[PDB]
């Protein structure tokens, strides 16, 4: 809603003041002034889907009578901590020392925000541990992604659906889907590991569709102009292409996948069309939607079905 | 450090590797975990481990003798390895900025929080220790940013080379994680939470940290390469060195123009011109006076140490740096 978006965006200026203009580090004003610009440039622009998802999750997990402006604001601050992590990850991926240090500094700042607003609450240690664990798992995901590339060349023998599913889970789904919902759960004082486990099984399945759709639209979407083929990325399209390819089609992937020449991108796009990847994606979208929806209906305990259907409608519709 | 202290500390390392890579977790991604074990083994346990062993020595000299069990000294060792994980992440990053990727650097640092949760999450010192690592991380980042702001394009900004800025760089970039972190970890593991005690320690440790870096800066230009086993490149790299800061303080207009023209140039001739100016400006004699004056100030601050802190810990740390 407009009200949700506006109240969330209104928190950002207070976070910048907390990190750069709170009377700390008085001997190095040039660094804190510059850090405020780094935050202002890199963190609050474009869509804040992960941050707003944290507030939505909290609103639908908490007891209606506990949903106070103060508590919704705490959910918003957790949302901004997720956006500080998102900004650190985006900046690094765009860069790939002053630039690199800025990404580490943005990520490090979220723990200062957690200490200021949550150190006095029971959810403090669970939330800190969640951020630590998600950071470790994200690093493992980036490492698996990099093990699909040798020199500047994609290793197509590594492009298996099993490896693809693991990359998406660790590199993307944990911090994009699990982190917002688990933060909402902890702020609502839901600590039952079985509740977090059940949420995870669903959110990892939604996360996999989210990235497969992103991969499909990289090549077949209507105008950014997608560069997955050029960059030799382990994309769902490349994985399914290798499954469906005859030896002659496999040779085309080996020769042209991950080449910089615009003709090589066109050759791969044409092969994807020849292999019927658009039709294969259409079938996956319908079947995955139906399968996840069945799994949400089987969700027991005090987990609201409503939250997972809302997340689905955002991604699928 | 004693033979027993060193051997007991080194015995912990293979456990931390198994804890992080071979304890039944991340069952679906064995290629990544097997690789990460090699990243830890190849980068973390090699060389001197001064910061890690300093954490152990700090704990042993701060804790009540009756509480110094093998189990507690082993927890001090695990905290020391958490400092060495941080140190390995910073050293890998320095080497990449001059096989391993940037992501490995992030992964090695992230792993220390997994070790902290495993071994300390049950103790009252847990949140203080986590918050100390978070704060030292943020301050180290600020130090690295301040250091980077002394360079514009590929050239040093000599107007930025002030003693005030140099002192702030050494404090935030180096002294907090190298000197404060080991001692504050030792204090927290000994259930010493008094901010006055942490601040008393900090006053001394930041003074030791400043001499540590000033001596390192001096030896970069004036050290014996065959003795130190490294050829110094601070002049070529245009680093905000104590030598450069003091040179600019002592320089007449003609001497300053030599720094403007030749400081941070790749040509070996330019390194010799700057070294000759450092000799002309009496930087060796200035360093000798500083070493004597700083030793005496630090020795007195340690003699004066209060808040029930042990003077012998800080004398041991000082003695190691001044030799
Ligand atoms: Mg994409
Ligand atoms: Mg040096």
């Amino acid at each position: 809603s407009k009200e949700e978006s506006r109240e969330f965006m209104a928190i950002f200026p207070d976070i910048v003041r907390d990190l750069t203009d709170a009377g700390r580090h008085t001997d190095i004003p040039e660094v804190t002034k510059r850090f405020a610009k780094v935050l202002q440039y890199n963190v609050p622009t474009g869509k804040k889907t992960r941050g707003l998802s944290t507030v939505i999750a909290y609103k639908m997990l908490e007891k209606p009578e506990n949903l106070t402006p103060e508590n919704v604001r705490l959910a918003g601050i957790l949302g901004w901590c997720v956006e500080l992590l998102q900004a650190s990850l985006l900046i690094m991926d765009d860069l790939m020392f002053l630039a690199i240090n800025d990404c580490l500094h943005v990520e490090s700042s979220l723990y200062s925000v957690l200490r200021k607003y949550f150190s006095h609450l029971p959810c403090y240690v669970p939330i800190i541990e969640l951020f630590h664990d998600v950071n470790f798992k994200t690093n493992m995901g980036q490492s698996l992604d990099a093990l699909c590339m040798k020199d500047g060349r994609p290793i197509l023998s590594q492009f298996t659906m099993k490896r693809y599913s693991s990359i998406v889970k660790y590199k993307t789904s944990y911090y994009t889907f699990q982190l917002p919902v688990s933060l909402g759960m902890y702020l609502a004082d839901m600590y039952d590991p079985e509740q977090h486990r059940q949420a995870k099984t669903i959110l990892m399945e939604i996360g996999e569709f989210f990235q497969i759709q992103d991969d499909f639209l990289d090549a077949f979407g209507d105008s950014k102009v997608g560069t997955d083929i050029k960059e030799g990325k382990c994309s769902w399209l490349a994985v399914v292409a290798l499954q469906r390819s005859n030896p002659a089609q496999r040779q085309i992937m080996e020769e042209h996948y991950g080449r910089p020449e615009p003709e090589s991108t066109q050759i791969i796009k044409n092969l994807y069309i020849e292999l019927g990847l658009p039709a294969t994606f259409a079938v996956y979208e319908e079947e995955s939607f139906n399968i996840i929806r069945t799994h949400i209906h089987q969700i027991s305990k005090g987990l609201p079905h409503d939250l997972f259907f809302k997340i689905m409608k955002k991604i699928y519709k």
